[PDB]
């Protein structure tokens, strides 16, 4: 009854994090005799639900999804007590009913923020997005823990989306009344790209006196002239775990106990720190 | 008819292939087709297995970037067959298959011509694997642009398109040659090795250096010297490849079809 196929619904194959996870999931699925069917949602809920339906129509045996919807959204509640495996990747689904393989956001932000705090800097800027979301709050809580005994006042700035242009416009507006920071903590690589876009437009280069700490990573940051700290997901491990959950959900009498499986990120020392 | 299309590529790590995959996925989905991606890791045996697997799944057509040469009997099975197999990047037999490939010679000529405009006494061309098609096409393009220029270009060839190999070879070359004021690299990986040696030695790149490279990326905006780079037109490539598949299904001429790269001015040239 098994088509030996597994759906993967992710926003795109642009974002390095998503391409890397797709890369490893495809490799590992093929090694177990499964064809991955990738369907990109463009991070849009209506598209995502359409992709889900299309994959069901193609009779995939299971679906791995990074959802753009709230974790408890009714659309997925259809599968809450059903044999059909839906496994969440990166962004959680209802921990009562689904297994989600996600980051250890609070801990990872604390670990990154503790490293950032080691750089002398008068002006410290925290740039996040969508502060009301659980994920955003957890990252800020981790940062605050790391900085709780530091006497510096940190500037908090929040974009309306985790998106490069939104960050650029907000940071550019911020610079009208604040100095360039000497320490910067960004909660997504897209936010950091917007800041870097403005800094390059304004100055033609990054300051040597700027310590950058970001979620997300790109080994090309090794070539920047300022200190850069980055936290990347353990893509290979996440892929192996998700597949193992999908196959256990198919191969065993009972599904894995629902809940979050939080996988720590790696901290990478980039920019001038790669030349220490 | 399953309204699905196989895509066999080395991996989803190479930003060339991920970008093409990204656009092929969107355009195929927009037409009701499901893309079935299979990664070969550039291994011939892996590739042949992936093809068979996709055939089992009754895909309507296959797009492949092959790790096999022309002349290999494998694809000869479909030489005169209604089933569409379309080549991407590496060409299949021109008598029988349509291949969407690079215009490497013309791209290298365009890039080299822009680099030639920079004042530079010492010019270094850094490539790899000079006997390979990709390598010789790019060299010929360069030499065409530099044909009547009085400067003697230094040619340097690494044993692979790899950062560490380039770093080692460039460090050795600097023992007896001055830092160039113009550098042409046939791959971004080679440029990375040159930047490794230069940054580790001097902590910065020279002001008096113009760089031209294949493999454009956003790091290049940060560089504090003039930079020229070429990049594939990924969306246009994906569109052409899907056009060919759909027309074969719903017939295109066998042979190579080439899509040129775009040129970007990066580093201090963005100012």
């Amino acid at each position: 009854g098994r088509t030996r196929s597994i759906g993967l619904v992710i926003p795109d194959l642009e974002n390095t994090s998503y391409t890397r996870i797709a890369n490893y999931l495809e490799r590992q699925a093929r090694q177990r005799g499964y064809q991955l069917l990738i369907a990109c949602s463009e991070d849009q809920p209506d598209n995502e639900m359409r992709c889900i339906e299309h994959l069901l129509q193609r009779q995939v045996d299971a679906i791995i999804v990074s959802t753009s919807l709230p974790p408890e959204h009714p659309f997925y509640q259809r599968w809450a007590n059903d044999p059909f495996p839906i496994v969440a990747l990166d962004r959680a689904l209802d921990r009562e009913h689904f297994t989600s393989v996600v980051g250890a956001d609070q801990d990872d932000a604390e670990m990154l923020a503790e490293e950032l705090r080691k750089f002398p800097a008068e002006t410290v800027l925290y740039l996040g997005a969508l502060p009301e979301l659980s994920v955003s709050f957890l990252r800020e809580q981790g940062f605050r823990t790391a900085w709780k005994d530091d006497p510096r006042e940190v500037h908090f700035l929040y974009a309306n989306s985790y998106e490069r242009e939104a960050a650029a416009q907000l940071f550019e507006k911020w610079l009208e009344t604040h100095p360039m920071p000497q320490a910067l903590f960004t909660t997504s690589f897209a936010l950091l790209q917007g800041v870097m876009d403005v800094t390059l437009r304004r100055d033609g280069k990054l300051p040597s006196d700027l310590a950058i700490a970001t979620f997300g990573d790109n080994e090309l940051l090794d070539f920047l002239q300022c200190p850069v700290l980055a936290v990347a997901q353990r893509h290979r491990d996440v892929a192996e775990r998700v597949l193992e959950i999908v196959l256990a959900s198919l191969d065993e009498p009972r599904k894995p106990k629902p809940g979050l499986t939080r996988i720590k990120r790696n901290l990478y020392r980039r920019g001038v720190l790669s030349r220490s």
